[PDB]
């Protein structure tokens, strides 16, 4: 038993709500929050701009000390960074973003680094202004992901959507 609150059950391990993924993790304060980070970890808009708003530009000064030390994640790829004030960790995960022209196959090699985290509060990763399918986006997770994820959908509107259209 966790402190999620309100989650919809869809299979035997996702769940999903209408929430800022920024006020469920200030609530929650999870083991691992998701970012839907770019390459470069610049935390500009969305989840990540939102994200690192929260911790007051910690996130950003952080994941500039890492791309220094690292160079850029991959498309597809991942890192775990501190979760500041919103988490234990972050994991920056980079989902494809269509809008910039990525294979949206990497889709299922994002979503595939949950696995290595028991229990995380996730973002839909690609949907938004990454330019990719959100039904297609909850399906990927669904079936790739084997851990338990409790996804936060901030649009009232596309959370609606994606119930009832979810298979
Ligand atoms: O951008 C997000 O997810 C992608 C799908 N979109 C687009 C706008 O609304 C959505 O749900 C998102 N999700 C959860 N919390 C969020 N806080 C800020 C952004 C945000």
């Amino acid at each position: 038993v966790n402190s999620f609150s309100g989650y919809l059950k869809l299979t035997d391990n996702v769940y999903i709500k209408n929430a800022d993924i920024v006020e469920e993790a200030k609530k929650v304060k999870p083991t691992v929050v998701v970012n839907a980070a770019n390459v470069y970890l610049k935390h500009g808009g969305g989840v990540a701009g939102a994200l690192n708003k929260a911790t007051n530009n910690a996130m950003q000064v952080e994941s500039d000390d890492y791309i220094a030390t690292n160079g850029p994640l991959k498309v597809g790829g991942s890192c775990v960074l501190s979760g500041h004030n919103l988490a234990k960790h972050c994991l920056h995960v980079v989902g494809p973003n269509v809008n910039k022209g990525e294979d949206i196959q990497l889709l299922k090699s994002a979503y595939e680094n949950f696995n290595q985290h028991e229990v995380l509060l996730a973002p839909l990763l690609s949907a938004g202004i990454f330019g990719a399918d959100p039904i297609h986006s909850l399906r990927v997770c669904v079936d790739t992901v084997r851990t338990n994820v409790y996804l936060a959908v901030f649009d009232k509107n596309l959370y609606d959507k994606l119930v009832s259209s979810f298979l």
